């Protein structure tokens, strides 16, 4: 085909990156994370009870104010690394980046506050495959590629650092104005899932971990780079950080000195320098700085897997290949 | 009539201002915000489940320990700017400031933690009109004025700054020992709602906003001065603050220098100096100070409306006129 | 008998102290607080909905993966000082410290986020008596003592300060390598509850409170030393601290100077020096330090009672006597 | 039967200002109320934006004001740290809830220093006419003639680093002091100065035995002394001049003497607390004291001037009937 | 049709470094890019762990690198604060997305001081060959011969205390400046120095009337001057040398002059903001300024050197075609 | 078969005290345990509240104590920073879990300075009898005669800025050291001092070549030296005396030498870390060092005294059988 498109995203604390789509005719405008870690679309409903406080706080979809809605009704529960949202299915037209498709998505009427009361975004747009789509509902990407319109079955992400542009996706391509050198692709391990083989993690200078090959899910809808508790713990122990309940942290004087960590994907080595991983808002002996790596256990559906989220993409411009099933990396500029 | 009365309130972080009432015979004592932004009375129930953690944390009303209770039973759901509480109706005698009335109020059995786990008060006393009373239940004020007892159908609020007196309401009047100059009244725009016409907001020195007339609900039960997201955003942009999810904030060195904001109500101009709006607990280049203005969207029931809460009353002693439907302002001393 | 045993615990912020047990055959491993303030065992279920976010975050018990489970099914709701958990009963073998017993415990399917989203532990092991066991379910201790195996019907706690060993329980005894001088016992006030008579609290140098005898529940599963709001308030007022919603706090320069507080239990006096009570992470005029005493109201089941939690045990190694119903104290080393 | 309080801002314990409206409808500005002078001045639009000080502070815009009443007589106002020069004009200034018509000055020349540091825009003098530059009738005098206040008095309260302070024109507010005041009489009308009979550092009358003068200034931050008496004192405090400011070590703070200003026949005492600025107790850091030398000139000065430092201590009441000053403990 | 940006780290506004890979597969290190020199050096495994500086920093390990190409000619590199000594070797260094083969040095002797304070491991010179120690062809020259860049240019952007900075080798990135540049021409090829025609503190050309030299160094943190001209300036700022560094009081910050570097026929101005390090506005504390004397030696030096301080101000473009430097406001 | 540890508080790394009970039922107070002296003293009710130091600290109230046993012989206790004067009395003091009867002093005259800075109430000497003022049998000697301890030994552990420290009377706790100790022998019984054979700043034996003395004081915060040797050292550290305390710049911290105390034939080394107080790495701020001159008098002093600074380093064991001191790395 020959259309190319991008949505443009907003970067929030480097921890949450959202763009906009419009459901419905008159469009309802919601803010959303474009997630390769799942395959479903949902936004909050008007039918959600406001005794859930997150629904008091995000925009809701009213469909009886939509000329193009179309009733469905099956229940659908989404489980994620880190919260469930439950709700029901519906269809209407959704506009992502000037491309309009009629997508089947979920209207959530149960929206847990933790974490969702802390989300600046409204829902989620899974960029995943049919395979991981609860309810076996076609996903936006597969639908846009039906439309015969893109010049390539590729979408790419640019995540920026923070305080113009917060990020950018491009559908049907890759803006070469935000990467350099070449791209390097790792073919998908099974398919119907963005999982890649990962050959080893070096902290400093040696394979402390990942050592006989592991899995690396490349996930845009994740903020941190994470691994199992068990190798998280270990990496942690090296680097020298404590546990504060949900994140590790180092004293900030120590900060600009943690070694580099490396990620060995296809004969290349993705290294992250200490600043790319620590959230330095001090350099002070008395104050705690947390790092951008975490523990997360994702179950055998697909995990155990290391997940490479924002930490990572923010350094390496990523393009996700459909035509060919693989992922490629190149250096963000 | 010729009684005058006041409750005396406690000021919490300048963000939450509560007094005490007693329901029931033997009184049960609950702490409450006196709210002109709504018209209903509710307190938590004993019948509330303690799996809602806010009910584990506030006092509950047991009515089978009340000689004067009187069964009702309709359900009633309260929606507010910022949380829902749901529950059922009941009647008992309520004592506000030495005046005893038998009021129909709600027993809440669903109490959302966010925000209510952070409330120092137990419930709410709407000071609003029958009109905005869910369930079309008479409100305390209308009942006290039935009692034939006040010398005037007026109540007034004094909110203090913080660390004696945290505030004070006076029923049937106004203590002139806490205002100066004269009062200035703005008549109520429609009636059955404390809404007034508001002619323009100046940040600095020019009408950046409110410009062709807007609405200003004067609300005692609100802590911040707020407007729609859309003009909030804009004011914000001027003044120079960021967004931290729920509030804006400025670096504190910048702090004692944000310009003044003005509120144009009836040919007078309500100005707030920078200190009246910023919560300065630092003056430091490295630390964030949040401001006392926020975004809040209140729906067409009554909003879009700017809401003038504590920020505002704390500077201008406010009296709310019943006899004559209007609001008057005077300078708190 | 002649076995003695200890579990070893982890100390988290001096505020939460957990050890490990294994339910089920293959063991499922959960982390738990050993609580003398209650008498029931529970851990989270797999059957818990993940729309409760605390269940997404703690390990769950699957029993259909347990060869030795045994179905029960009665509902059981646990109310505590500070949250409810609700769930259902089950039996399987539980291993505490190398001792294996088959215990009837609860599988929680409702787990409130606040507080449980902030708990590093998974459930609880009540060390209390049959008497306070909801559902009149035998407790682990009574079962282990059935097993005929301990040399004494005693368990003891060592809580450590913080950043080797975080703590230690010993079943059937007391490690003399962690106390000094002698032990001193206060016999249990009624029995079927760890409550002791408490003769007076001195702040500084005089009985400000507790003065005509009061109750002191000795509770390991509590972090702070607390009393009723009403005498908390008062003690507070002396010492000189404010209220921040849930804790009091003092300015930290003031910090290393609050007087000592004394606890008069059986002709001895338990004194706590200012550092044992304040959480000093500054000494600065501009910053707030909170203290390790709180208000808590526990209802007439057993309260009003002062509760002596971690604050206290951390200074005085405590042994709880079964054989003889009493409690003894000795100085932790 | 009136009284008018005005609420004050405290910026760092070093400046306390509050607000006024000049004009109709009123143009509002941050003013410092001083017992130090007698003239009212706010910055002017006619102020060149060449002066940063004028670029960054609010300007009075005269025709945006209906009561404006031209005068243009040129004024220079030399304080004891700062000349600003400008021109006389007229209007209504509303202070508290009072509404007065006064002659104020519109400044058009502001020094960056000291003023790019002031956080308020101007100054309101609570001083006599004798000290006014232009013998321009000041605002308390003008006010005291409307007949409305309840007393020819005006007090001050200033907080420690909440409120900030308050002026109560017309009387006092008891909510802020403890005790009953003691007055100490005006050494001569014209200036808010009294006679002080000995500054006793620590234990024994060290300095100023044998009287001297203390002006009482609501518009200064420190307790000032002349350079050398300051030297003598400090030498005694055990502090040393660092670079700028004298210093003592955090630790050392709590161990310092008390100074007591013998005055009026009663000894007014302050402590280490009271005069030292404790951003720490760190033996590892240095602490500033809130007492600074200030040599001011021959009629007024040479004199001690009891500033925010002393006022933070004792609530003050300036009294015009009796041309006396009272002091009670501030609370 | 290329360009290559490299992203920079800012440590305290005092050092900005970014990364490089030496080797195959590439061994990556934190480098400072300097207009100050012309040689590339990273620490060596052969560095004795006797030198802390070598114990704590990353070492180049040559046989862990297939392209390694021995040379061993001994180098000493004397900068204007720091000699490090080492030996010549070969390899491929990849910078941005470029991939070059260069002769770099493996240092084996590092001074603790200054280096146990550097946070990056080495240095990359963007200076001429004439200034290279060994007349060793530098990395921009080597690069400019692959034919790939889009222009014989390389610019710098450095943030205030987020990104940090960027080099854009080959051209400029507009996203970071406002305006159109003005060049000011190389006083003679060989060094990145220009002629400056007057440093005017505050209002009137105080110093350097009558030209002088300013080297433009991407690798220095401050604006340096010689000792006494620094003295003269500061004397004028009203600062005083404390112990180490000159100081001014927080308060006093915002009141200081502006310095403007007259150069190229255009006046390049900085302010108080621009040159003072404001960890406070506290009248109760002292503030460092980001301008420091630096006497450097006779051919190069004596000269002014416009460091991170000036670069933070004006985005820079070093231009090799035209052997000129451009400046636009940084944004 | 006993041992008795006592848990210590660390206030700023500058004081470590712990608790004692004097009386029946025991009246408990914060004491510093010193190897510096030999007498036990807590403040007295009979202390006049004229002395702030006595107003703010806990007082021993003798008849609130059944074992009280009057004596009234007047004591003055002159330390090397502080005389306090008082009177001898009797009672039972319980320390750890031991319960001893001793003669302590009830102080009635406390100096504000140094004491309005102490945070504990008194002092417990772990020194010999020879050094006791009154030749009053000290608490370790009295204790060592109940027959109960396991060894004529008592050690110390002090944390970096959690626990704080511990004394273990009777023996050592391995949980806090690594390694096996090495003793270095008492230059003469009477005092806890040894002979030190050279203080080598940085690399070469700079000072004290040719022996000198080091008292080992559990009750001092720093490593002290005499004034001029301190001068010589520091001069070498590159620090300068600021006002009070010597200073070095944050940045500069990590670059400083190591000092190593040659003693006992083994070299006891500390580093920059070890002796510098790093409230920052800011090149923008100044840092204090934990080594301070302290000229103490002719028999005892002149001598070096290895304080909290050195003890924080090496865990210490004072040994009375063998009248020797051991040191192992603290952990
Ligand atoms: C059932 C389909 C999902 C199965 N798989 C997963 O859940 C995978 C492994 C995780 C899934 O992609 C995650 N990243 C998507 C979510 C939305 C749950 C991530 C997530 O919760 N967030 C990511 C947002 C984000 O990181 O943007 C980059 C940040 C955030 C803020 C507040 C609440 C949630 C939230």
């Amino acid at each position: 085909g020959n259309t190319t498109s991008s949505v443009i995203l907003t970067n929030y604390m480097d921890t949450q990156y959202y763009g906009e789509i419009g459901i419905g005719t008159p469009p309802q405008t919601f803010k959303v994370v474009f997630d390769t870690g799942s395959s479903n679309v949902w936004v909050p409903s008007s039918k959600c009870s406001r005794l859930y406080t997150a629904c008091v706080y995000h925009k809701l979809f009213d469909a009886s104010d939509s000329s193009s809605y179309k009733h469905n009704g099956t229940e659908l529960t989404l489980r994620y690394s880190t919260g469930t949202v439950s709700g029901f299915l519906s269809q209407d037209i959704i506009t992502v980046g000037g491309i309009t498709v009629t997508q089947m998505f979920g209207e959530v009427t149960e929206m847990p506050a933790l974490p969702f009361m802390l989300a600046e975004f409204d829902g989620v747009v899974g960029m995943g495959f049919i395979e991981q789509a609860i309810g076996r509902v076609t996903p936006i990407f597969d639908n846009i590629i039906s439309q015969g319109v893109l010049k390539e079955d590729v979408f790419s992400f640019y995540y920026n650092r923070d305080s113009s542009l917060g990020g950018q996706i491009v559908l049907g391509g890759s803006d070469p104005q935000h990467y350099e050198g070449n791209f390097h692709y790792i073919n998908l391990i099974k398919t119907g899932v963005w999982q890649i083989q990962m050959k080893g993690v070096s902290v400093g200078s040696s394979t402390l971990l990942c050592e006989d090959g592991c899995l690396a899910l490349v996930d845009t809808g994740a903020s941190y780079i994470s691994g199992s508790t068990s190798s998280i713990e270990k990496l942690m122990e090296a680097l020298g950080a404590k546990k504060r309940l949900f994140d590790y942290v180092v004293k900030c004087n120590e900060g600009p000195t943690l070694p580099d960590i490396s990620f060995h994907l296809g004969g290349k080595e993705y290294t992250l320098t200490s600043a790319d991983y620590v959230f330095q808002e001090s350099y002070s002996s008395k104050k705690l700085c947390t790092l951008a790596i975490h523990a997360m256990d994702i179950p055998p559906p697909t995990g155990p897997t290391w997940a490479l989220g924002a930490t990572f993409i923010r350094k390496f411009y990523t393009e996700f290949d459909r035509r060919n099933n693989r992922i490629g990396f190149a250096l963000a500029r």
